[PDB]
């Protein structure tokens, strides 16, 4: 019945050896009887400041677990921190999903439940545990509070461009930029915005992956605990009932994802890891699904990088269920979540306390906001931009190119007053995806040149084969497949040409002759490997591009969690 | 990069401000990005190895040392591997752990390293990662557990299992006595109490001066232990400083001790692969035949289990791997740097001996000529390993009828038929379970023997394989076969009765078989089809190398340093 009883349940010289260890801290014999064992994926990290509270919340979910009648276990993988791993976190998200994966399935587990949070913590478990398919539910670690500056509010990474794009223009002293880093970031949790962590903790939730209310509710807020205990309590009864991740991320399930992260303002990173989970659990899902079902969708949610307030206003307005309720005409209703009840019944009742935060569909606040899958010669296989948080007169715009020709290059260039740009070029950043940086770094939102700042505008059509960051802002468009380090028509973009954007049209056209591409494509070279060795060798020949999930190759698909060889 | 954490930490510019404001989530002093040496703690805890389940105090204790000196400790996860629980096995995820302690440390600002490990393979994947960055390391063994009480004796991790599994199975030994002595062989915390793979590599990060003096033999709940911690925490700050960086510490002087010490203590075969490949990351001339040349003559001077009777809380008590360097003077690489800064003898040339009963004299070894022993042979065309610190001296030299195993499945089943026709004199062989054929290289090279033989009080017959073997395990056990048969080897092709002579003196393995027959043998030979045509283990097949180089993934070999990578934003 049970996987781990071809561990724990042997009577053979196998199941001394399986057994006799475990009990070397004092493990009653009863726990190895048959009851589910549950692993505890823990990210906690001090490296990681976001997953820093998780020893905490394993304490939790392990309590929840012994009062349910089941074996606890946590165990470790990568930890991935946004602000600390270089060259990009990203660079790391699949080599984590291995080791979530490899855990699960050579462990003696029945049951997985996943402490995630910072930012691409949260697909590096989801992603590994797919390919494992046993009943596992999601804990999201919580958002921070609310920044507390000079009686103002910070906002996580989207005050930090505001701020220093304030000081970059001369409008800001750098000194008052210093002395909000401490006041920015205190308790603990993930970015207290809408950024990736924050809409990862909604995706989570609204597919189905975790209790209610699971995303907004804040990291030292009291019922953070109760859920991580009551989500221990459950997988245990999923272990019995065999709720694989099989039966809840269907294709409804995805869907709904898509429908509630345009209404809560989502990070453009969304759409990314969760092709990589579909990719995984085995879900047909391409970037058309986000066009199809989000754009025509209103963003609901007055948080930042869209809107004003910040993740513990959203809280109190109640949340994703909240917002999930007003979505009651478009969600797949009977779309099962993780608890045993469909995704419909755990928010058709739920409350609105603020309305000022969290609109009413029949009155929005941003319509037609969600984001949009741009299609032309520049971006043959898709190129993301979030409406939301850019402007609306740059929507449709027509400009020059100022080409970057890496991030190095930008990097040497955008800050040189002799450069031929006003506000109304088009900043092309190259060399930048999951080849190009590598690992596809948060650099699409380029800082303005500092002479458009001193004018007094902080925005500009930026396109790239980049990401950016969710707590990001402007009309920035992300990335363009293929990168330019792959062959794409965005390598050949030079300092002049004209790109014309209408996300209305679907259109990022650049106005060049299909026979000039070919020339510029003869001399284009691909870059060098970065290091033909070691994991960043294996990730640039392997990773695929932004439109399928950026995972690698041989990663995707599931394989289940059969019964291994005995290991002696 | 003379502080490379400061190219975080030290930016006064955008970045600058998204490298700290975050860590100081929890309440960290500004002080802190000083420019202080930023200590990057590698903690292997988990419940799922229960012999790194003791780290989260050991991670503390680290700390305490680093807050002593003015620096700055982080602790991370990485994958753990506890050898009984993952399966197939815990080797096959040796190098995927590897990666994640090699990236964890190139991408986040880490000035020096701690590494916390203690079950088998949490050694290696640790120290190889590690050594791919070259970074001011030091390694903290998590300690042995406490010997196994029950009955009024004592139990050995490891080499009870198969000595008593063996005595149930021969009819001597109750079904359920076996299974009472589940609970009282493991009663602490701490890794095999034996001289297995986790304390061999604990004597070898010693030996490797890769540890402070006595770090191996220190039982985990012993107080030694949170004390060394907390002194490696003190060290590692000033060896920032010092840069005192892996490649110094590990030349081939120290591999060169690493193999005379191993030969002292009657270490496990599985040393002689993660030295290998430790030695592949750092940069370092190190082949198979080393271990012969520097290491087979030398005495065994370890009365430990499985070579021995004692346990690893006796070899503590007698002073540890430092009174075996000492009774090694005039054999090892005087001169070698260990991590403290003083060299390998100024740290153990007054090491006291308390018990020369279970650490002997050299000039009154336990066992001569008790040293690893490389095998060659038409059977082995790379090298073939076994341990004779626990085998039988009549089968040291032999040549018997061949009674072959197609796989492991094969041999679960055929070895207990009745029906076989095999006598204590025949040679067992077992294939296709070496890096790609089982997958990984799962510990069955120890196959249990013919329970005809075992009703005869034989304990011992040879067995060759491409497998492993526990450095718990005993026996006449010819192993690491390379090529492994799964990969084209000679091993592939023996078939039931040819005729394989072994002679450890001569270092000879050989099939008496015609070199054309065998050529026209591997005409029917194909390839066993990769298990998953998904995931690590597709990577892993196609991309693990042998066991004599290390069983290391092809791309991940070498070292590349730790520079300072680009922005995240
Ligand atoms: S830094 Fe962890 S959530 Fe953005
Ligand atoms: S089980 Fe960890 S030492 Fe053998
Ligand atoms: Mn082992």
């Amino acid at each position: 019945v049970r996987r781990s009883q071809a561990w724990f349940g042997r009577l053979d010289r196998d199941g001394f050896i399986y057994r006799s260890w475990m009990k070397n801290r004092g493990i009653p014999h009863d726990q190895f009887d048959g009851r589910p064992v549950i692993g505890i994926c823990n990210t906690f990290s001090e490296l990681t400041p976001c997953n820093s509270h998780f020893r905490t919340l394993a304490e939790q979910v392990k309590i929840g677990v012994w009062e349910s009648g089941g074996f606890p276990l946590e165990f470790p993988v990568m930890s991935l921190g946004e602000t600390m791993l270089r060259p990009t976190a990203m660079l790391f998200r699949n080599l984590a999903s291995m080791d979530v994966e490899e855990s699960i399935r050579g462990n003696p587990l029945d049951g997985v439940v996943l402490l995630m949070g910072c930012d691409k913590t949260t697909p590096s478990l989801m992603m590994g545990a797919a390919s494992c398919d046993l009943p596992t539910i999601g804990v999201s670690g919580g958002p921070m509070l609310s920044g507390k500056f000079r009686g103002r509010e910070l906002g996580s990474g989207t005050d930090v461009w505001k701020m220093s794009e304030e000081v970059r223009a001369g409008q800001m002293s750098q000194e008052e930029f210093f002395e909000a880093e401490s006041c920015m970031h205190r308790s603990h949790g993930h970015c207290m915005t809408m950024g990736t962590a924050s809409t990862m903790a909604s995706m989570v939730e609204a597919l189905g992956m975790s209790l209610p209310g699971n995303a907004a509710i804040p990291a030292v807020d009291a019922r953070r605990n109760l859920l991580a205990r009551a989500s221990g309590r459950r997988i245990v009864q999923m272990v019995k009932d065999d709720l694989v991740m099989s039966k809840i991320l269907t294709r409804q399930a995805f869907e709904n994802a898509i429908r509630v992260n345009a209404a809560i303002g989502g990070s453009t990173n969304a759409v990314i890891h969760l092709l990589a989970i579909a990719g995984r659990i085995g879900v047909d899902l391409t970037l058309a699904d986000w066009d199809a079902l989000g754009h025509k969708l209103p963003c609901l949610v007055d948080l930042q990088p869209s809107g004003t307030h910040l993740m513990e206003d959203f809280y109190y307005a109640g949340g994703v269920p909240a917002v999930i309720r007003e979505l009651g005409d478009v969600i797949a209703r009977d779309a099962l979540t993780v608890n045993g009840q469909t995704l419909w019944d755990n928010c058709k009742d739920a409350p609105n306390w603020n309305r000022e935060v969290i609109h009413a569909f029949n009155e929005p606040f941003k319509t037609e906001a969600g984001i949009a899958v741009l299609r032309g010669n520049l971006c043959p296989d898709g190129a993301v931009i979030k409406p939301s948080a850019a402007t609306p007169a740059l929507l449709k715009h027509k400009g020059r190119a100022v080409v970057f020709e890496n991030s190095e290059h930008m990097h040497e260039r955008m800050d040189d007053e002799n450069l031929d740009v006003d506000e109304n070029c088009v900043l092309v950043l190259k060399n930048c995806g999951p080849r190009g940086y590598p690992g596809m770094a948060e650099a699409g939102n380029m800082p303005l040149p500092p002479k458009i700042l001193r004018k007094g505008i902080t925005d500009m059509v930026r396109v790239s084969d980049a990401r950016m960051s969710g707590t990001a802002y402007g009309t920035v468009v992300l990335h363009v497949a293929p990168e330019a380090a792959a062959g794409g028509p965005l390598a050949l973009v030079q300092d002049g040409d004209i790109i014309e954007l209408d996300v209305a049209a679907r259109k990022l056209h650049l106005h060049v002759s299909d026979e000039e591409l070919a020339r510029r494509r003869e001399a284009w070279q691909a870059p060098p490997a970065p290091m033909a060795r070691g994991w960043v060798k294996l990730y640039v020949e392997h990773v695929q591009q932004a439109n399928l999930g950026a995972d690698l190759d041989f990663l995707r698909g599931k394989s289940g969690a059969g019964i291994p060889k005995d290991n002696h």
